[PDB]
Order: structure tokens, then C-alpha cells, then sequence
């Protein structure tokens, strides 16, 4: 498992904004968290959140299956980083 | 954690080859495996060997750390599966 953290200084989401090749609109939001990739510290991640969803809470947290999608070349990818309580 | 499966008809890898591009030649040794990914059914994933790694034995496995990384737009992906056994 990984471990993800949103620190108390991570509690919120920005939102960035644009128009797709033919003309919809559309927003993304974004926050940010630390995981341990097993270095000497834990490191900086982004996180897009999907359509609906509120800021994770400050916490731990590890990563849920659905991140996960096999790519065009047939290896694993990650889709979007999504998060569970641990 | 992911539950990876190497089947017993998966127990062997190939091996693709060429020049990069100033000239020095590669080698790459690639497997494939069952990931489940929650699914009906597990799905069939390419995986790319480290340079002097035999191929996985047939049997139950889950992802090493290393398999992830920062990437160049500050979100999490996989550099490449990398396996432990379960």
C-alpha cells in the first residue's frame, strides 16, 4: 500500500477552467498531498479530483483500485489517483 | 493492494531489440501477467522487465513501491510495474 497524507496546509482545492476542441466547457479540480515513495521524506503529489467530489480531509489515506486502467500499449497506468480512508 | 497473477502459460518472456538514437543498441524482456482490477474477470497486462531480471515465476504477486514516480506534470504514474511476491 501506498501511503498518501493531506496535510492540515492541503485542505483545499483550486479549480482551473477552459473549452474543449469543440466548444464545451469544462472544470478541473485540483489539490495536493504528500506520499511515501519510500525515499527520506515523503514527496509532493497532485491530485485531479473527479466531477462532483469535495477536498479530501486532512488524513491518512491509501490509493483505491479504480486508479488503475490498462494504457493504449497494454501496461499499467494510473487514470486518476483516487483515495480511500486507511 | 493489486493481486497480480502469472499464469503457468505466462512463465516465459520475449525480447525486443534496437539502436537508440545516438547509436548505442537496447534490449528490452517483456512479460505478461493478470491484474485484477476489479473487474468480472482479471485483464491481461504487459509487463517490462529491469535489465539483468529473470522473468517472474508463475504464482501470486503484489506492486513494489518503485514502481511509481513523480511525473513531469506533478501527478503520480507508474514507471514500470514492478513485482513482489504475496
Amino acid at each position: 500500500m501506498i501511503k498518501v497524507e493531506i496535510k492540515p496546509s492541503q485542505a483545499q482545492f483550486t479549480t482551473r477552467s477552459g473549452v474543449s476542441r469543440q466548444g464545451k466547457p469544462y472544470s478541473l479540480n485540483e489539490q495536493l498531498c504528500y506520499a511515501d515513495l519510500g525515499n527520506e521524506y515523503p514527496v509532493l503529489v497532485k491530485l485531479t479530483l473527479d466531477e462532483g467530489q469535495p477536498a479530501y480531509a486532512p488524513g491518512l489515506y491509501t490509493v483505491h483500485l479504480s486508479s488503475f486502467k490498462v494504457g493504449q500499449f497494454g501496461s499499467l497506468m494510473i487514470d486518476r489517483l483516487r483515495l480511500v480512508p486507511a
